[PDB]
């Protein structure tokens, strides 16, 4: 009802939606395969500065993201984390770096991003290489649930607000079929999701990579969709 | 350019685009899988009445389509053709029929729609049962190129304006991967596309089922995508 949709967001623009105190999602609309969809990332306040989760796909959009943050929040983004290596999550990293933002990702993501020719976050996030690994990063906890949408995908939990951002490892309810699974691990995706359920059973707000937020139901929904795809179809 | 996009068209709204004298396309935005795509159909003037090609997917959208035609063109829609049996092309037939529009489709389409529990056009178009078959239908020529997006898909040519509408058998250039192919004949799709090229080499405007129109280049693009999907990209 209040959450921004593609109808409110022209391609190239960015909206912010405050989930809780000091926690926002940033929403940007992207063109793909001739379709337009809303892409989610996360913003989390940390003291008097901001932690960014994922870009807005590309230089232009990521510049628009920084401008929307300054307009609505007005605190500096000092650090940024990319949840996996695909261009829509690391695209814009160069703009962030040039603006003075410290960019972060796992060695797995940086590795894969380089092979793909994508932009590469400067700093490496250690202690996330094994499935089930969790590390604290300021106002959030980074978690590697195992392979799913990609072998390197991370999810982000904000303990102060009980917010779980799943990136493309989590589907919105409106998504009834599998998205881009070229780099996915269909055999492991359900198991990885269950690691998330087990580790964050208290989560109250779940943010999918694309589309509308919900509750923990989005996990079982995603599993249902992934399994249906596996059985083809 | 100037062809309308999803941004200019809110969900549930329909816009018309004049391609040539007495030849429009109608564009409606649909939400599917959490993404929004712009869906094309055709409108061809025949004397002092109009020929409609395909609905706007759904009773509501099709009602809006009839309202937009009435507002912009102000000539009665007396006949309608659905190009294949899927709900986005026959969904709205009941609204059209209630509005006094004579609805048409091949016997193949009507049977497949009935099996699927979709709305069924009243009239049966004979002479389109075998690949390469063409028949005249007022100001257009209907053509069955053979199985492609579906076993029953038709394409429509307007000889007056050299406009070719291919429905979901033709992809826009922005579409790099196969869309819904559950009911498609991937094996025959390239061969059917070549029948269209052979039959309408003089086509100047080519309208894909979804998205931006182009030239005959759209044909080879579609084949390339289909063959890649066959070999699994
Ligand atoms: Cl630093
Ligand atoms: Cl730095
Ligand atoms: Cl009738
Ligand atoms: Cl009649
Ligand atoms: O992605
Ligand atoms: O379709
Ligand atoms: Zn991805
Ligand atoms: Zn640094
Ligand atoms: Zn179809
Ligand atoms: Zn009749």
């Amino acid at each position: 009802g209040e959450y921004p949709t593609v109808s409110e967001i022209p391609v190239g623009e960015v909206r912010l939606y405050q989930i809780a105190d000091g926690v926002w999602s940033h929403i940007a609309t992207q063109s793909f395969d001739g379709a337009v969809y809303p892409s989610n990332g996360l913003i989390v306040r940390d003291g008097d500065e901001l932690l960014l989760i994922d870009t807005a796909w590309g230089a232009k959009n990521t510049a628009a993201l920084l401008a929307e943050i300054e307009k609505q929040i007005g605190l500096p983004v000092t650090r940024a984390v990319s949840t996996h290596f695909h261009d829509d999550r690391v695209g814009g990293v160069d703009v962030l770096r040039a603006a003075g933002v410290a960019t972060y990702a796992s060695p797995s993501t940086r590795r894969l991003a380089e092979v793909e020719g994508n932009e590469i976050p400067t700093h490496s996030l250690e202690g996330l290489s094994s499935s089930g690994d969790a590390v604290r990063f300021g106002p959030v906890e980074l978690f590697y649930p195992g392979a799913a949408h990609s072998t390197d995908n991370l999810v982000v939990y904000v303990p102060s607000a009980s917010v779980l951002y799943g990136g493309c490892a989590i589907y919105e309810l409106s998504r009834t079929s599998a998205g881009n699974v070229a780099d996915a691990d269909l055999a492991e995706w359900p198991t990885s999701i269950e690691r998330i359920q087990q580790h964050y059973p208290e989560a109250q707000f779940v943010i999918p990579g694309h589309g509308l937020p919900g509750g923990l139901d989005l996990l079982k929904h995603t599993t249902n969709v992934v399994k249906a795809h596996t059985n083809r179809s």
